[PDB]
């Protein structure tokens, strides 16, 4: 049985580094690669970044037991230091579980960063949820957040 | 100066032909070239649809004087008779003023078919608004509508 769930959600998070770091760890395919991963079931083996509009995103996780998670995304609009949009899907095994639009917008706060996160989503046949979704995503600004504050001590 | 207004729209349509009639004529390349383009500048020589997950479809209109408007979608997701999901950019000229998320759905609705568009938008630096995209949307289906209705009159 068929059926579509939308919604749009926002996540805004505050880091203390400025614009031009925050892109870099979310621009730069070796510096992604070390902090956007499942911790539980961590796969960088399988991280590809292509990143200009046109170009493709590729990671996988999920369960240690499978199935395998696979987020594939296209790059749709980048303003250096900006700007990201980019379209996705996520696929659990051989399913197709949504289809999402993703806009990450920095904007300058104080000597740092605040990041604007809006999806606005499209679930298939019930197989994952919004609030679902937006805790995911949550736990991913915060692998960010961890990730931009171990760089920062870096010689 | 950047921004993104985001927003979503929902246009539901009631047409009396069933879903297997209208999702040909969304599907079909030669019966949406017959179609789906700017009644004011038709520019069908540069309609292409390869209607496929992962498949483009190009279009172009916009005035007869310039600039050209050109509508690239990807299809995302494609259940036959059921549903359509596709991501889409508009340009005018070299100008980006927009990345959509869009769904189709077509539910029976007597003989015929209640269809359900939804469209999840990113509209960029000022260049498009929510309101201007949802009248367009809807001139769209009307032209779905005569399309409709005069295929149905053939032999």
């Amino acid at each position: 049985e068929r059926s579509v769930v939308h919604s749009t959600f926002i996540i805004e998070r505050l880091y203390p580094a400025p614009p031009s770091k925050v892109f870099f760890a979310l621009g730069n395919a070796d510096a992604k690669r070390r902090w956007f991963t499942d911790p539980d079931n961590p796969m960088p083996g399988r991280f590809e970044m292509d990143f200009r509009v046109g170009g493709k995103e590729v990671n996988a996780g999920g369960p240690k037991d499978g199935p395998i998670h696979v987020y594939t995304a296209t790059y749709q609009d980048i303003v250096p230091d900006q700007r990201i949009v980019y379209s996705y899907d996520m696929l659990f095994g051989e399913t197709r579980i949504s289809v999402s639009l993703a806009t990450i917008q920095l904007f300058a706060e104080g000597e740092g960063t605040r990041l604007v996160l809006t999806e606005q989503g499209a679930f298939l046949d019930g197989h994952d949820t919004p609030s679902t979704r937006e805790h995911g995503t949550g736990v991913l600004l915060d692998l960010l957040d961890a990730f931009l504050d171990k760089t920062t001590l870096e010689h």
